[PDB]
Parts: C-alpha cells; sequence; structure tokens
C-alpha cells in the first residue's frame, strides 16, 4: 500500500555500501525510488506486483554500435545473477532506451545486507553495460 | 497436478497449424512434452509452478562463432515477444546449451488457437538464432 518498506530497505543497504541517503529519492509514498550515480543513468526501484523491480535506462545506441559492441553486451546478458526470478537481468528496449531490469525474488527483500550485494551487482553489470555504450 | 490438460492444449495447437499430434511425445503424465523438429533442437513444453514453459536446447556456440554472431543473436533476444510474462524471449547459458525460454502469461494457454500463434513465433525464434550458430 506505501513504498515505506522499500525505501527503509534501500536506506539500510546503503549505510552497507558505504554511501549517503543524500542520493536516494522519490515522488511520494506510491513512486518509485531514484539513486542518483555520477556518470551514470540512475538506479530506479519500486513494487511491481508485490516484486520489487531494478532498472536502469541508458540512452539507446545505434545499431552501428550495438553491433561493434554486441559482444561484450551478450556475454553481460549471459552472465547469472542469483537473485533474479529468472537468474537473469534482462535488456528491454525502447525507441529512446536500452533498459537493464531485474526482478528480485522475495527470498532477499528483507534484509538489508543483502539487498546491498543485489545493487552492488546491479551497479557492476551498469558499469559494464555503461563502458561499451 | 499432471500435464493432461497441457497435452490436449498442445495437440490442439498443432491441429490449427497443419501439423499431426504424432510430433509430440511425452515420458510420462508428469512430464515435459517435446516437439521434434527436422534439423533444429526439439521445443519442450511444461508446466513450471502452474506456469507453461516453453524451451530449445541448442549446442552452445564457441567463442569466436559468438563473437561473429553476437550482434544478430541481440538483435533476436531484444525482439518483443507478446505472450511472455516479461515480454521478451530469454537466453540462457545451460549445461553445454545455449537454452532458448520463455514462460506465458496465463492469458494464453486456455485456447489452442492462440497457443498456436505462440508456438509458430517461437519456432520463428528459434529458426533465427539456428541460422546464426
Ligand atoms: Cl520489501
Ligand atoms: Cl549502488
Ligand atoms: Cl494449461
Ligand atoms: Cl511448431
Amino acid at each position: 500500500m506505501s513504498n515505506i518498506n522499500l525505501v527503509q530497505l534501500v536506506r539500510d543497504s546503503l549505510f552497507t555500501i558505504g554511501c549517503p541517503p543524500s542520493i536516494i529519492t522519490d515522488l511520494d509514498s506510491h513512486s518509485a525510488i531514484t539513486i542518483s550515480l555520477d556518470s551514470m543513468p540512475a538506479i530506479n526501484i519500486a513494487l511491481v506486483n508485490e516484486q520489487v523491480m531494478l532498472w536502469a535506462n541508458f540512452d539507446a545506441p545505434s545499431d552501428v554500435k550495438l553491433q561493434s559492441s554486441a559482444y561484450n553486451i551478450l556475454n553481460l546478458m549471459l552472465m547469472n545473477f542469483s537473485y533474479s526470478i529468472n537468474e537473469l537481468v534482462e535488456l528491454h528496449r525502447s525507441d529512446e532506451y536500452l533498459q537493464l531490469r531485474v526482478v528480485i525474488k522475495d527470498d532477499y527483500v528483507h534484509d538489508g545486507i543483502v539487498f546491498a550485494e543485489i545493487l552492488h551487482e546491479f551497479y557492476q553489470r551498469m558499469e559494464i553495460l555503461n563502458g561499451v555504450l
């Protein structure tokens, strides 16, 4: 009914990573949470169908850029992600963005220390994608 | 419970596609169903946690083959698939295979005519992957 517990989870996770809660923002008690990052798209976190979803919107690359970076991107996408409901991080393409998305299993969203590791790994996947875009 | 309703769904779908229910095989009433195809991996279909999953196992390509085919595989994986729970067909490393996998939304597994289109599109994606491996 509210994002209050998700906000607290993210906050708790950031104490463990070593970042301040000043980078965490939201619109209201029902919106997605945003973690602003330097030189990278923000990490968005929200409850979608009672499941925690993390996503990042990268500016969509041209077809030719995707071609020169395809091997690197494919290898990234084939990497298992243990906390995901399907064991993977997903890539969704729209006209404007190439979006990295993952839906986390309920087993891992009730412990800020574990969620810190999830955020850290998602950030690492984002770093790899950012480096080849 | 059992794969009886799923077997009936699959065989019904095949009549609509123009194939016989002879290409449909299974081990018993609790196993996955397998549709044998000529010159391509079989299509596997099973109920996994009350959800219908389709998957096909392709022999995993070497690293050098992946380098040349990465762009085509990536383009394929970014294609929307409307019947999937995440709007995509998934690609997983699975033992010695590259596996195409999709979990179908419950909305589309009670009508053999609709499921026929699902099988047809999954087969089309398999054809695309097969052509670059
Ligand atoms: Cl939560
Ligand atoms: Cl982070
Ligand atoms: Cl069913
Ligand atoms: Cl078919």
